[PDB]
């Protein structure tokens, strides 16, 4: 029984639209411009031309809240900035007891379905129970934000539009530190790494971290100031949170290779270097230990050589 965020009762509310007939609309985060925002996402801006509030369920005939599993492919970055949050959801999805605490089992389109969800986050120093409607930001019949590669699931989107509201709108969340979502979403210790300055034992930080199931996201902090959200020759992009999904030791040319893998919440543009998705390193490894981890995908998701990692990012953040 978590703490409810301005008082609003998720089974109340949606016992009430039941019996009433209706679908819930949320007067403390309503279906109109000022949720999409104030300025890049105001109401006389180019970028919100041609979008439209609507529901799942007026969108799909069969949408679903899960499927197959609430997982990291089902964040896909839509025209916002803000891969901070999108980032510590995907490496939160890689915690299971975390996952469902922020993300209540349950919930779906179909029975007892009245158009409202709910979520919980860490806020005002407490864990707090957030209500939302599902009519969800469109343009052409697609979702504007967040979306999962799933076409019919939308959990993630949902669970995006409620961290929006509690935040304002969803241009509130243009630009942030993946260390605030991470706490957002746990209430744990944050902690942050100059890898310019990386620590020796760093590797083996991250290894313990992600073991204990630690949420773990890098970025790139470039010169250029006044700019914001851009990518590179190496296709890499700066000011752009990437969630760190793994740590593995490989044996190259016979000898032991740290290596770590990330996600782009873009859920597309990967790194091309060694290491990456067809790189030539992976034939100088044994089939066997090449066959569990590299994945030949355009999914956003790659493999580097902690040795290239600490050198091309700059800084890499850890929940607990
Ligand atoms: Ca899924
Ligand atoms: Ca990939």
């Amino acid at each position: 029984n978590a703490i409810k965020y301005l008082g609003q009762d998720y089974e109340n509310l949606r016992a009430r639209c039941l019996q009433n007939g209706v679908l819930f609309q949320d007067d403390a985060f309503p279906p109109v411009s000022h949720s999409l925002g104030f300025k890049e996402l105001g109401p006389n801006s180019s970028k919100t031309y041609g979008i439209k509030w609507k529901r799942p369920t007026e969108l799909l005939s069969n949408p679903q809240f899960i499927v197959d599993g609430a997982t990291r492919t089902d964040i896909c970055q839509g025209a916002l900035g803000d891969s901070w949050l999108l980032a510590a959801i995907a490496s939160l999805t890689l915690n299971e007891t975390i996952l469902h605490r922020v993300v209540p089992y349950g919930q779906s389109f179909q029975e007892g379905y009245a158009g409202i969800f709910h979520f919980q986050l860490w806020q005002f120093g407490e864990w707090v129970d957030v209500v939302v409607d599902d009519l969800l930001p469109t343009k052409d019949g697609k979702l504007v934000f967040v979306h999962s590669a799933q076409g019919n699931e939308f959990w993630s989107a949902l669970l995006e539009k409620a961290y929006a509201k509690v935040n304002g709108s969803y241009e509130a969340l243009s630009g942030g530190c993946t260390s605030e979502a991470f706490e957002d979403f746990t209430g744990g210790v944050t902690e942050w790494y100059d890898l310019q300055k990386a620590p020796s034992d760093l590797y083996q930080i991250i290894l313990k971290a992600l073991e204990r199931g630690s949420l773990l996201g890098c970025s790139i902090n470039i010169s250029d100031i006044r700019d914001l959200e851009a990518i590179t020759f190496k296709n890499l992009v700066r000011g752009h949170a990437y969630s760190v999904t793994d740590a593995k030791q490989v044996t190259y040319q016979g000898q032991r290779v740290n290596l770590i893998r990330m996600r782009n919440p873009w859920g597309e543009v990967e790194w091309k270097g060694p290491w990456s998705d067809n790189s030539y390193e992976w034939n100088k490894v044994d089939p066997y230990e090449r066959e569990q981890l590299r994945v030949k995908m355009e999914d956003g998701e790659f493999w580097m050589s902690f040795r290239d990692f600490i050198r091309e990012f700059t800084k890499l953040e850890i929940c607990n």
